[PDB]
């Protein structure tokens, strides 16, 4: 079986990332076609996952170049897998006339809120019709398609996968980073994330006033050209909350179970729904406790209580109370925290996902 | 029923022509888009049809211009007719995408000759899976679909329509114009096509130096795209053989009812079978005598002996023999040729075409 992946993105969203742990086992049988050249097509070459760019550059083709392009790389393929919504248009087109089994996976909550109609009507009409198998990330991701009129019975929950022993850290790690970081007699709840509004830094902002002066937040992640206005407002609303001096911006890095070991508390903010908050898993598996909006994915990976925490989003006092509870019972805290490692370890093993997977195409 | 008409074309050959036919029933619920401007437009403009071109420059379209347009077109329609090949091919991507049932129109003989394998296979399965009926412009057409792997059960034949009182010429009109071409004292055999060595001018200039000196031949039709070389092999046959002053070129002429009736014969001599030689009918509509070459759609046109003649493609001196048959059998020539006029009214009238169509769209 060799595949033809696509995936309309030159960046690595987590669409993208997910698409490379996906890939990894096929890639000696297997293409990764983009629409957009970028850093995804960089970081899938560095994985030696092949990878070209299909542009609308000039069969019968002269038509739709693009397509055409896509149809004639198809011939040599067995298998075409679309991995986000434009692959799934061109995908399905490619499909049938190149005569080749499409797999859509999804990895979108396909809300009317987040996507126009007209592309949520030919998506799901598309997969319904062309589509043997489409992949849903979550629950979450499943419903929503089913609620947008995609056909229920064509849907296979599959989580995202991980590589679980890349989030062990040791303490003599973790005391040092923290040491270099300042923070080695602070609360740290750590924040992981770009630094755009849907993704809630503020709300941890306006818990953190609500919290004892040793609670401290880093923020990891950078800011984006679409997003300036916000990094601003941040900057302003934690000076003007007087919370300079307990809120560390590291900016951009690649060392996110290290830092995510270093926290006491990792949040997940976000206020709008997710479909799968890789974020939340890595600081299971990382064995931390873990604080997260209760909307999309976050539901189906966290039990309240029992392996995390969840709260209502864009609700800051909930948030602090949770931050307030880990603080005050250290002890449930860390079984909570031992609880999550060992589900997360089950659930979203790298090893298993990809059985999953394999098992699912063998089937069709 | 609004009605989506899709042809590749912006110059007007016999498919186009038909459409002007097909389409003008429907003229204030219609539109027919192009995939390139030209001659066609104009023509379609003039018959108050209404007409748009639809091209490759840059919703979800920028994967696929052109085809983004037809869909979204094509969402205002109720039905998308696809005339030309090409058409199919976006037509039915287009009819999967807005929801819309699909006719093909077949006017071509899909021969791997003339098409390459690969337009063949995509052309016969989109239209296999997606159309809701082919109708074929002759058997010949129908046999070659189905030959390709074409699904039978699809097609219908449906033959060209005229308006069978243009054909009518007076004798008065036809005296003038024999005096005007030189040809009064003539037995006049026309040719009516392209000059291209497909259609086998140089069959017929062969045939001419085989047959009595009153014997002359006119040529109408300005030369096929590519084929000058053509014009000039034949211009030296002419001078080779002795023929200059028997053989007129008249170039492109739109009279061609009027000219056809000046002459005593039609000759059709095309050396690869064609789906429907509209010339054959329209000679026959003008009460002519016509030979034409025993292949593709002539073959369904006229019975030999009765209603015309047919010979071996590609044999001059069957040709002559012929040509001669009419200058000796006065009596026996007028028959056929007043049986023809009868039996194309009857077969080939526009009204009953029209009507055949309007009844198969109505099935769907």
């Amino acid at each position: 079986m060799k595949i033809l992946f696509l995936d309309q993105s030159g960046k690595p969203g987590g669409a993208e990332l997910c698409l490379i742990d996906i890939a990894k086992p096929y890639r000696d049988r297997a293409l990764v076609g983009l629409f957009a050249d970028g850093a995804f097509k960089t970081l899938l070459e560095q994985h030696h996952i092949p990878v070209e760019v299909f542009t609308n550059q000039p069969s019968l083709g002269q038509l739709a170049p693009l397509v055409a392009k896509v149809v004639q790389t198809a011939h040599e393929y067995d298998l075409i897998y679309a991995n986000t919504q434009k692959a799934l248009v061109v995908g399905a087109i490619a499909s049938f006339i190149a005569r080749r089994p499409l797999v859509y996976h999804l990895h979108d909550i396909l809300s009317p809120e987040h996507f126009s109609q007209t592309n949520l009507r030919v998506a799901v009409n598309l997969a319904n019709r062309f589509a043997s198998l489409v992949i849903a990330n979550s629950q979450a991701s499943q419903t929503a398609f089913i609620q947008a009129g995609g056909r229920a019975e064509l849907t296979k929950v599959i989580y995202n996968g991980f590589d679980i022993n890349l989030y062990k850290t040791s303490p003599s790690d973790i005391s040092k980073l923290r040491q270099q970081l300042g923070v080695a007699n602070n609360f740290v709840v750590g924040h992981f994330s770009r630094l755009s509004p849907w993704k809630g830094q503020h709300i941890l902002i306006d818990a953190l006033a609500q919290c004892p002066p040793q609670v401290t937040a880093i923020l990891v992640g950078d800011a984006l050209f679409g997003e300036q206005d916000y990094v601003k407002e941040l900057h302003q609303q934690i000076t003007r909350l007087g919370l300079e001096n307990r809120v560390k911006f590291l900016g951009f890095r690649a060392d996110i179970p290290q830092l995510m070991a270093a926290c006491d508390l990792v949040a997940h903010t976000s206020t709008a729904p997710e479909p799968f908050g890789r974020v939340i898993v890595e600081a299971m598996l990382c064995g931390k406790p873990v604080v997260a909006a209760k909307a999309g994915g976050a539901m189906e990976l966290v039990e309240h209580g029992v392996n995390g925490f969840l709260t209502t989003p864009g609700e800051s006092q909930e948030l602090a109370n949770i931050i307030n509870t880990c603080i005050e019972d250290t002890q449930k805290t860390a079984t909570i925290a031992s609880n999550a490692q060992a589900i997360a370890s089950q659930r979203f093993d790298v090893v298993t996902i990809n059985q999953q997977i394999a098992e699912t195409l063998s089937s069709l």
